[PDB]
């Protein structure tokens, strides 16, 4: 689930994205974007059901050598299609596709592929759904959500870990679980409705009067990995002692905060620490992990100005609540925006389908070409 | 000297100079020698970067990077990455490699060091650089910065907003700066040392004595500019007019054409609707490529710069070519601080005739000026 | 006209436009479509070949690749690319792409077939695309294309070989060719239409009814050749001299310099004794950088072969003008059949005054004369 | 790793990219050289940049799975030994004066010399047996041995170490057909080897690890009893083999079918072999041989297969083989009692899809290009002592 981290792996932006940037740039070079190029598309389609079928030995996998794992067929053509005829891409002549762009249109083969339907969907709630630190207050896609768990369920996975208060997460939420009892409480919707703390060690549910609380440990702590108390420590205690020495390499204003299972370092103010520092600190900490031959599930994640270190991994969450609901991987799906390699939300492209997002208006465009399907 | 190299290596490729300093301290990061005594490798770079500044055409820097910009001054690279890394050590690090802002900081400072002959002109790019875009000037910090600098040296701000020589509405944009002006520059001769440029090199203002700009007669200055009759402006604002209905057509864009005296733009309103980034790069390169079909050579700037497209029929280099024309100051001490560096930008052709400091934010100019007053 | 400069970047890729096509063929391979219908992107790609000859200038083509020359026709890429196909089926490829070889074969046969209107002047670099290096002729095959050429069109051998001016030593090179023209190209006027370039653009040699070369009178074409004195021919001959005796000692090579009236070059001493390519590459730049720094603007050539470098007061391109001046032959109806189209190689000027085939070996010369002549 | 996991790999690991850069270690170094070239410090000392490029080889010796050359480099190979890079390019680099080069950096095919060089220098524990690719290493492609410059460094060589031949020909058990190829060689083992004990020291390795052959005191070649060594090879059943035959033999005819190819298929046992059709000999594309290497593994995984075999290109032939040349090494190494440490291996195809590219699971190795540059290699390694 980890340990393959490699320099190749971190300077190249994304392998399957930028696949099909360098494709359709050549396209867009040769001046044939913008004619009838189904030819190019379905042959790029024709190589993600073989790499569907034998994820092993495709040739897809020839030349991408780190593909994640496809887990449906991908209508690529017409995610293209989807997406050209709304925003004109092709009609450029001297602006190539962007990276950015290439993720759009892959994000949106995703959810096509969903036609025979979803059962769950997740959300990473920080900046995803609201600002870095910032309290739910957009009432336009709370609807969305509250449509949703009408026909399917809704968890929320994030990395955020208030210890075991449930009431600490309704700040955070309180003007979601408003719309839930104006709509969801008449409705049988809302016992399907999940809350996910630390990666994946706080459990909540949604009660009758739109209330999250806590989920009795021995419902699902058998679906959980049991991991040795003793291992958990000596985790943190690993993260402590790299985090002093980073704090001594780099002279910066910041101090670390320790907490149960989860330890991270946060700027004083706040002072803002440049963003390779972080990345440098993920690798020194992932490299010791490894030197200790520690197999426990664990996270570094680089996300906006501050670092931290869970014992709990978000794709854990994820596999919990499939074998908790029986429901398979190919109708999961999975909502983020830390999705490099440094970030917490990659590992669920290893059980889930994932949707890339930059800002929670993006899931709002997420959430509504979803719906309409 | 038109800036006509439209060139796909330009988009698809970043700053030439920056990455080149970059691939050779990776080389340095990935042989684990970084963080020993490495002056034999910045040495001869600084060798490279001084022939580079006697024979720029001929030079081994223009035979491995062709298209550099020009040197007006010798560069200490050395120096400058010793004094960059004793602030953030970015040498200590073992997994992450130099990046592309820090070597853009590293030769910022090195254009700093170079000012040993010393400084006669400052000019600032007023949107994004001195406050955010579309934001009237609000900082106490930065305007204590400059008012030291400006007993020191000519300022000027140098933009390319345009409100049609009305003086009170510039004032508005920048009303805190020149109430620091009206405390400690008025005793002191610097008030007559301070310069306005709206525009891109079309409106120039100046500062009364009582602290509110005043705008300059266009007679006085008009000369040093380029003469471009009334009727070869509005054929450049046609010709791009033309060439956005288009772009609003061939396009979904709920966007307006903001037509003015001498430019176009391209605004959108909200019910902003925000532009895709890369239809405005398609934009700017429709318009300067429609502009050569017709023969114009006249001074013309075309720039996607934040949220919107603006075509404007003056300079930004003309402004600093005119104020070296009217000041009497050589290419080689004035300096200009912009965050338009790409070649979509406006700041960029700056490089042609002055020092440059690339800037992302407003934050990074108060740094910039800290060191540059500790000289 | 004058002979372009050259970037450490450009001196990588070998060829642009093939580079182009490289990269393109490459993602039509990756994204496994190569092997289907993909005349949409052959035709757009003929599409910008067939703009790029109309508008060479402000061409799409022009606009990717800066450093495109200039199409002297259309060029039939879509043909082209089926008929090479059909012959090596290297779309049935799953594991490996097209290469660079591949595609300079195609644009070589997409040159060839654009010649639907016609051909009045042909060439041959002597050495290495007739014979191996430093040998004389010995090949009946291939004398007959070029015996049967001689009858449609004007044949004339340009090679870079300076055997002052005397026939009989360019007839040792081409003895058995001359012994075949006997035969068969004498009961016609063919032979009249046969001549030889010594170095470069510094000597011509006409046929004769006894197939013997003999040295054409100078006042017959003088004219043409922009005349450089004495003075400052020995001027490149010295600051060429003076940079291989330079590089001999650099790099300790066993090798000698050899002068002679307008060429200079260095030879390995005999044993034969094998000289780096790479320091051959070096002193062609080494020279270059130091031809251009004192100023000379004489039509010269630094050119490195295959075991050997050269450095000739005229080169190839201005050779092809002196016979198109000489035969009033259009640029359109020329073409030139080289070893050396690197920025180093003697037959690169061409592509500035005619059609270029880009061959490595006397084979492949065989196969473009015989595609050449089932038209 | 073990092995039957690196064979594993190999055979089924191999990446469009990987395939790309012919050399990972040696496109590391040159990258490296290329920003000194640029940066234009690579004429001063650089003393400061090469050892630092040793300390990450020295740490790579001690810890191959986890270090920071690991890191940089995804897929590096094992080092069997210390490597002096920098003594290496002070030496490579005072004979030939890269460095005074202005305009031309340093190419893949230096840092290839450089590189062999570091691995010759490393020898200083001394060399036990050191093994030869005959086909155009020895002698050009499909001649005999016809060279007596190189017969007298190995015959020097003989006397001080255990020496082998390690070649993909396959001549079932005709030792006479083997001798035919080299008997210039034992002309001159005849003449300066018969009276030391050397001559049962070398050995030739037929097939790919199939057959196996020692010099006898009237310098001809013998057949070794299989007795002597058949255990230490892993075992094949004959239904695999012929089964790697026939699913590789049904490629070759679909090569020729798609590429029109005049060529033909040899087969034997545990060897097919696509060989070109005479001339009245014709060329087949460099890039189909490659194609087909491709083609061969790619479908012998899809039927299963997990025996130790060896797909390469021969420049001109295309061969499949059961067996490859790191097994015949570790059956060597198995015999004589010999460690990798001190074992050599000199071979032209190094290349993934190459003939000797498993050779560095287990031993050290020099990529020579042709015989000139073989000699160059004996000739420095009989300068060490
Ligand atoms: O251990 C934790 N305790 C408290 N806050 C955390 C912890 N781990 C991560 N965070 C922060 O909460 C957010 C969790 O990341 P997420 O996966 O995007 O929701 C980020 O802003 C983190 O900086
Ligand atoms: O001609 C103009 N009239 C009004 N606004 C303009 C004009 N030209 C540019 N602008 C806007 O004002 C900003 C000034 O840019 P800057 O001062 O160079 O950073 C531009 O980015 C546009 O948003
Ligand atoms: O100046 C000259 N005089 C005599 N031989 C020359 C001269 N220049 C070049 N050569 C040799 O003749 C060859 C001509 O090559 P070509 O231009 O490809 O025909 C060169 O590669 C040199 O070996
Ligand atoms: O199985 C075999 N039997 C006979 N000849 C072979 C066999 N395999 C490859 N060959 C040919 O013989 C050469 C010997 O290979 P090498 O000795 O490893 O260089 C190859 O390059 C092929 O041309
Ligand atoms: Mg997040
Ligand atoms: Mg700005
Ligand atoms: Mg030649
Ligand atoms: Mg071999």
């Amino acid at each position: 689930w980890n340990s393959r981290y490699s320099y190749n792996q971190l300077k190249n932006k994304d392998s399957l994205i930028m696949f099909l940037v360098e494709i359709f740039r050549s396209l867009f070079v040769s001046n044939c974007i913008d004619k009838n190029i189904d030819n190019v598309l379905l042959s790029i389609e024709e190589m993600f059901i073989d790499h569907y079928y034998n994820p092993q030995h495709s040739r897809l996998k020839y030349l991408i050598d780190d593909v994640g794992i496809f887990f449906t067929k991908l209508p690529i053509t017409k995610a293209f299609h989807t997406y050209n005829k709304k925003y004109r891409i092709t009609k450029r002549l001297y602006a190539p596709p962007t990276f950015n762009e290439v993720r759009h249109i892959l994000n949106l083969a995703q959810i096509l592929s969903l036609e025979e339907g979803l059962d769950l969907l997740t959300f990473d709630a920080n900046e995803t759904l609201y600002p870095d630190g910032h309290d739910f207050n957009d009432e336009v896609l709370a609807s969305y959500i509250s449509c949703l768990l009408k026909k399917m369920n809704i968890a929320i996975v994030t990395a955020a870990s208030y210890n075991n208060d449930a009431e600490k997460y309704q700040k955070r939420l309180e003007n979601l679980l408003k719309y839930f009892s104006k709509h969801n409480i008449k409705d049988g919707s809302y016992k399907n409705f999940y809350v996910m703390g630390g990666e994946s060690n706080y459990l909540f549910k949604c009660n009758e009067e739109a209330t999250l609380y806590s989920v009795p440990e021995n419902e699902w702590r058998h679906y959980k990995k049991f991991v040795d108390y003793d291992t958990v420590q000596e985790i943190l205690n690993i993260s402590e002692k790299c985090l002093e020495k980073v704090i001594k390499d780099f002279g910066l204003c910041a101090q670390i905060q320790r907490k149960e299972k989860s330890i991270g370092l946060v700027p004083n103010k706040n002072y803002m620490i440049k963003y390779e520092v972080l990345e440098e600190a993920v690798i020194r900490i992932k490299k010791e992990i490894i030197k200790n031959k520690i197999t426990a599930p664990y996270c570094a994640f680089n996300g906006g100005q501050d670092l931290w270190v869970d014992v709990g991994n978000k794709a854990e969450g994820l596999l919990i609540l499939q074998k908790l609901l029986k429901i398979q991987k190919k109708k999961c799906c999975h909502i983020g925006d830390q999705f490099l390699h440094s970030g917490n939300d990659f590992p669920t492209r290893f059980c889930s389908l994932t949707l890339w997002v930059s800002n929670p208006q993006e899931t709002k465009a997420c959430l509504k070409s979803i719906m309409h399907l």
